[PDB]
C-alpha cells in the first residue's frame, strides 16, 4: 500500500513531518525527559525548564547539537511562539525558565498535524 511516492512538492499524508517534530513531539511526551520538557494541560503547547540542562543533556539526545538558540529558532520558522510564565526578574520564583512554545497545528494526540507545521519548500518541508 504505497502511501509514501516520489515528489512531495507541498504535500501532507504519509508522515511528512521533519524529523525535528518527529523527535519534539515524542520528547515532550517522554517520561525520562518530562522533567524537563512537558505539556500543557490542554496539549496544544510545551514548556521547557532548565535551558542550560535541557540543552547539555535533552538536545544532543533527540537533536543533533547541544546549541538551545538552534532548537528555538528551528521553532520561530514552524510559526510558534515563546511564553514565559516565570517573571524573571528580583522575585523569589523558581531558578529555571518556563519556556511555554505555543502552536495551533501542535495537539498531543495529532501526529499528523506535525506535518501541518511547515518550515519551507526551499529546505525540507
Amino acid at each position: 500500500m504505497g502511501h509514501h511516492h516520489h515528489h512531495h512538492s507541498h504535500m501532507a499524508g504519509p508522515s511528512n513531518v521533519p524529523a525535528f517534530l518527529t523527535k519534539l513531539w515524542t520528547l515532550v511526551s517522554d517520561p525520562d525527559t518530562d522533567a524537563l520538557i512537558c505539556w500543557s494541560p490542554s496539549g496544544n503547547s510545551f514548556h521547557v525548564f532548565d535551558q542550560g540542562q535541557f540543552a547539555k543533556e535533552v538536545l544532543p539526545k533527540y537533536f543533533k547539537h547541544n546549541n538551545m538558540a538552534s532548537f528555538v529558532r528551528q521553532l520561530n520558522m514552524y510559526g510558534f511562539r515563546k511564553v514565559v510564565h516565570i517573571e524573571q526578574g528580583g522575585l523569589v520564583k523558581p531558578e529555571r525558565d518556563d519556556t511555554e512554545f505555543q502552536h495551533p497545528c501542535f495537539l498531543r494526540g495529532q501526529e499528523q498535524l506535525l506535518e501541518n507545521i511547515k518550515r519551507k519548500v526551499t529546505s525540507v518541508s
